[PDB]
């Protein structure tokens, strides 16, 4: 579980957003695994503009946030779940560390700010869905 607190505006994992985000929707896409809904109070999270490669993510199965390297934000196949058919995921980005169902929501950090969140995983793999893109997050 976990969002990102930018401005006016919450980002959750797609498959995990409340009725609640739904009504307050502001954009979503499936293919990325988000869903952005509006706030009534200001959030201070500052999201990373870069191409950084190296950061730091937190893992809720372990308390522990862990230093990895990542790959590019490319379209990469993901296994069916409880939440998806098996396709490919779009803006995601892969590390060797661990996940589990459980962790998606945790946030990915570089110098710069808050790069994405976890979104998949694989044996020793942790995948996040890059926000670095989305520049509207920024303004109004
Ligand atoms: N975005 C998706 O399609 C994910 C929906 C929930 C399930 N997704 C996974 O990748 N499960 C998964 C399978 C094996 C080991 C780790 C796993 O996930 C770690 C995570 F939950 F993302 F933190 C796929
Ligand atoms: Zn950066």
């Amino acid at each position: 579980s976990g969002a990102i607190y930018v401005g006016n505006y919450r980002v959750v994992n797609r498959h995990l957003a409340t009725h609640n985000d739904w009504a307050n929707l502001v954009w979503e896409d499936s293919s990325r695994d988000l869903l952005v809904s509006s706030t009534t109070a200001q959030g201070c999270d500052t999201i990373a503009r870069c191409d950084c490669q190296t950061g730091v993510y937190y893992c809720s199965s372990r308390r522990k946030h862990y230093p990895v390297s990542f790959s590019k934000p490319s379209l990469i196949f993901v296994e069916a779940s409880e939440y998806y058919p098996a396709r490919y995921q779009s803006h995601l980005m892969l590390a060797v560390g661990h996940s589990e169902p459980g962790d998606c929501g945790g946030i990915l950090r570089c110098q710069h700010g808050v790069v994405g969140i976890v979104s998949t995983g694989g044996n020793g793999l942790v995948g996040f869905a890059d926000v670095r893109d989305l520049l509207w997050l920024d303004e109004e």
